[PDB]
């Protein structure tokens, strides 16, 4: 029932998956297990989410019970910023594989086009913004392409099925395409009605790169982090445009928010700590938005970005 | 006074220069020569402007008459898109040197982070959007860094004093800084009240990169090009904010738009076919805008870009 998208690498990736960012290590495993029971098969994780061991626990529990087999689960992980130096790429991946308790990850992405100074895993993991010098941000001169080649080798060694990038703007994706032997199969970016970036989406899809949207619910995911911007932002759930469209089809605002992406060939990975939202967040493909619907939602695009490295240390990724 | 800016390469660059874009071939020489008599010393040219030979004619005349010596003139040129393949970089630079009738250029920039398929000089020069196949755009897989390394070798060989980039967004500049041995000394970008990109400017300047603004008058330069966008844009000269400030100081709106950039350490290269505009464009450093002025002008930033490759062939440089 969840349509699959055939990636450029030839592998199928579920168009709807379960987001694992901010799932408490306390209930993460149980919730991953429940999501599997609710039909989810793709799990979007990351070294920086700090809960890959638990994600691995949920998946393994489901495999041991005979509910699914490894090959039916799609595991996405992301290489954190401290591990871009080629000599450290496989190290990070091994940690991810060890934590997930598997021999390969289906998709491995470069989390950000940012290279923090390397911090040994034994000194601090996940490292977050720590760069080995107190609270100071420190960077390494590792061009994107160097990191990418190291990933290409790891695909050849069979530790990764498909590789891609996250948080890459157009100019950077274009340059990477010029040097890539294995084309980035996926581009994962913040994507919701307040940040539509239609030209980026268009370019990538035409280039055969599949888009996975994150934070489809806009500011929602960020208010629990006490982020001023998200808190000052009117929710999409109570937004008149979204509510009117939802009423029109007798659907929930959440369903409209997810279908808006899904209908345009964009994969989604809604995250939820609430059991009842599990089925709801993957059963929204029951109606079609009209061109007029899309034009009305288009008016919400204001370029409001919630996940911006500029906030961390004025890193110019999106300027 | 025309203050000099010390570039990261150790060389001085006049903070005020003369743009050569769309300077007609029949009069370019005279125009450059008059510019020199009026005190200009930096000339912003480019292979794609197709008038480098005539710009060279003007400079040579001024030198032959004794008005200036070569070392007193700062010549900037740009590597067009069809010449990014490392093996074509020196041949393009050599065509520029032969046209300008000089042994070295003071600044040579990558015109765009775009790589068009090589087209022999003998076949078409300047090539413009022609890519060797009718009206079809055809690109080469040449990563920015490869082109950059070719430029570094030309500096070592003494054919270029300082190198830089044009039309590079933040993420791309950042990545280039990771692989560069000679750091790009300059970032030349479209810069005016409608497209302020304050974060790009701040990052570049903090990174020690000098900013050269182009199209300081916004839509104006693109008007004679019959560009839809520019034609439908309320001018900056007539914008109430700019008018009020110009009136307040008894300066033309043009003087305010140039000083607005200059006071913030940004170099300008105003282009003008008229004599009085020529002198005014080099004599506006006689007043300082106040913090309130800057705050009022800051309000115009709507991110309106007139020079966007997206319009050529949906090239994602700025998305
Ligand atoms: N590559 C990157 O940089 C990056 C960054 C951010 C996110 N991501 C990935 O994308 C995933 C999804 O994005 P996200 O987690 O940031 O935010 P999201 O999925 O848009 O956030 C969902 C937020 O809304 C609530 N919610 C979930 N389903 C709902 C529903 N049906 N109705 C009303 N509210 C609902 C959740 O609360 P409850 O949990 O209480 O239900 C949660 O606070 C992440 O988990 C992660 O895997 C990647
Ligand atoms: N790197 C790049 O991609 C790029 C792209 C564009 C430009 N550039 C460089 O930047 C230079 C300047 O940019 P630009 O020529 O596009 O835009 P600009 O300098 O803003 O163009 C000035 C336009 O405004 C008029 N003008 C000049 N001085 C004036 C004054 N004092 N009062 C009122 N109007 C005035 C000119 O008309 P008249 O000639 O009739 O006086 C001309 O049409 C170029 O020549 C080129 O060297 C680089």
């Amino acid at each position: 029932s969840i349509p699959d998208i055939k990636l450029s690498s030839g592998h199928l990736m579920p168009s709807i998956g379960f987001g694992c960012w901010k799932l408490a290590n306390a209930t993460a495993g149980e919730q991953v297990y429940q999501a599997i029971k609710a039909g989810y098969r793709l799990f979007d994780g990351a070294e920086d989410y700090g809960n890959e061991k638990e994600v691995g626990d949920g998946v393994k529990r489901a495999i041991d019970e005979g509910l699914v087999k490894r090959e039916e689960i799609f595991l996405t992980s992301k290489l954190w910023n401290n591990y871009h130096d080629p000599k450290n790429v496989e190290t990070a991946l091994n940690k991810t594989l060890a934590d997930l308790k598997v021999d390969y990850v289906d998709l491995f992405l470069i989390a950000f086009p940012i290279a923090f100074k390397f911090v040994p895993i034994e000194e601090k993991y996940p490292p977050g913004f720590y760069c080995g010098d107190g609270n100071n941000f420190v960077y390494e001169d590792v061009p994107i392409l160097e990191t990418w080649k190291a990933l290409e080798k790891l695909v050849a060694a069979g530790k990764i099925k498909s590789i891609g990038v996250s948080n890459f703007p157009g100019a950077l994706l274009l340059d990477l395409l010029r040097g890539a032997t294995i084309k980035p199969a996926v581009l994962q970016v913040e994507h919701h009605p307040y940040l539509q970036q239609p030209k980026l989406i268009e370019f990538a899809q035409k280039a055969g790169v599949t888009i996975t949207a994150y934070s489809s619910f806009g500011p929602q995911s960020f208010v629990e982090m006490n982020q001023g911007r998200a808190l000052n932002t009117p929710t999409l759930f109570a937004h008149d445009t979204i509510k009117a469209i939802a009423a029109k089809y007798n659907k929930t605002p959440a369903e409209v928010l997810l279908r808006w992406a899904a209908q345009r060939g964009i994969a989604v990975i809604p995250k939820s700590n609430l059991p009842e939202r599990l089925v709801q967040n993957r059963s929204f493909n029951t109606f079609d938005l009209t061109k007029e619907d899309f034009e009305e939602i288009a008016k919400l695009d204001i370029g409001l970005r919630f996940n911006d490295p500029w906030d961390w240390d004025n890193i110019p990724i999106f300027v």
